[PDB]
């Protein structure tokens, strides 16, 4: 409900110090109060699509009883850079559930590409997002090409608002059956790659689940989260950055600061 004006000036200052663009959308699921800053602009997803990928697998598991237990074998040529779990199981294979947990909690690229194949590719994940009423999300390519983060390129992008709206439907709404919903939440809560991003703005006594993304170019990186502050309804938020020059560096500190400003805007402790 507006509330951005409490923190609209602070966002523009943070953005000016960063030297690029910051996109934020945060929702108090109790009141429906929102904070928005560049919330409708497109930003590259980078690895952040992997959370939605795991949710799409869980949705398919509601129709296919054996799916999560299915063993998947893969060759050395499936191991693209940043595959920290799948590299340890090359000689054995992993289950669909294990690949989904690795994609979410370690951002594992081979795991992401293997689960994309299971869903019919980037268009299959895009189709899942359309099925929950997200008209903004678009995945077009696979790992690692989807990380190009070219200025003006809508491929492999969404908006902070659409990311938050979809995360709410999947973690707190009715887009997944209850058991699948709690599995998605538990995967996000167990993420290992987000300690310096939204989590850095969240007190130790609040539960949080998140998914990160880092493209490695154009100052482009992001995080989205569900946060459970004690004694009030959960908050859902998305923080995305990009910058104009290919060799601009991302900043985890800027993502944590933007998250802090979003929570302060919502009046959250
Ligand atoms: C640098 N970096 C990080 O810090 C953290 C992550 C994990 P994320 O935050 O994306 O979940 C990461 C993931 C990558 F896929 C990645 N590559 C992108 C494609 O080009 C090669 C580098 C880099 C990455």
């Amino acid at each position: 409900h507006m509330l951005t004006n409490l923190v609209a000036e602070p966002f523009a200052k943070l953005e000016q110090d960063f030297g690029g663009s910051i996109g934020v959308y945060a929702m108090d699921t109790g009141s429906g109060a929102t904070v928005s800053y560049r919330a409708e602009e497109r930003f590259p997803l980078c690895s952040s699509f992997k959370g939605f990928l795991a949710a799409a697998v869980l949705a398919r598991s509601q129709q296919q009883a054996g799916l999560l237990d299915t063993p998947i074998r893969y060759g050395k040529n499936a191991l693209v850079p940043w595959s920290p779990i799948s590299e340890k199981y090359l000689t054995t294979g992993m289950t669909v559930a294990e690949l989904s947990a690795a994609a979410v909690q370690y951002s594992d690229n081979a795991a992401a590409n293997l689960l994309l194949k299971e869903l019919g590719g980037p268009a299959g994940l895009t189709a899942f997002m359309r099925s929950i009423g997200d008209t903004t999300f678009r995945l077009d390519r696979w790992e690692l090409e989807l990380n190009s983060a070219i200025p003006g390129d809508a491929r492999d992008t969404s908006s902070p608002r659409a990311v938050t709206e979809s995360l709410q439907k999947l973690t707190l709404g009715s887009a997944l059956a209850a058991p699948q919903r709690q599995q998605f939440v538990d995967w996000l809560k167990g993420n290992t790659t987000g300690n310096h991003r939204i989590r850095a703005a969240v007190p130790a006594d609040w539960a949080v689940g998140d998914k990160t993304g880092t493209c490695g170019v154009y100052g482009t990186a992001n995080d989205y989260a569900v946060v459970w502050p004690t004694g009030r309804a959960p908050i859902v938020l998305a923080v995305y950055t990009r910058a104009p020059n290919k060799d601009d560096k991302h900043s985890e500190a800027v993502i944590a600061a933007a998250a802090r400003l979003a929570l302060e805007g919502l009046g959250v402790n």
